[PDB]
């Protein structure tokens, strides 16, 4: 599901940044962290397509629907 995608069925995993928060990642359940950002799915998918600070560009690497059920995983700990 969403949460074997971001735990480890992705490349790079989510996990290993966004679990710690590296480089200030945006950490699950940490509301806050999300609060300032475009909160729609539909939107975050793309700044994770393209990269964003520290973060690499996904596009290729996962598909919007991998990146997708792994950010609404994420959200639903917000
Ligand atoms: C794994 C495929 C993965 C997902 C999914 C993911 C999502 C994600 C979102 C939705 C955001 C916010 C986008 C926005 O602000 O519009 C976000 C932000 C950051 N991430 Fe991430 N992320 C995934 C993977 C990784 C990896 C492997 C790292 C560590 C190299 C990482 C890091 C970050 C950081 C840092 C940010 C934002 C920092 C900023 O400038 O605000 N993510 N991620």
């Amino acid at each position: 599901d969403g949460e074997s995608i971001y735990i480890n069925g992705t490349a790079p995993t989510c996990s290993s940044c966004h679990d710690r928060g590296v480089a200030g990642a945006p950490e699950l359940n940490a509301p806050e962290d999300w609060a300032d950002r475009p909160s729609s799915v539909d939107e975050l998918v793309e700044s994770t397509l393209a990269g964003k600070g520290a973060m690499p560009a996904y596009d290729g690497r996962a598909d919007r629907e991998d990146l997708v059920k792994a950010i609404e995983y994420m959200l639903s700990t917000l």
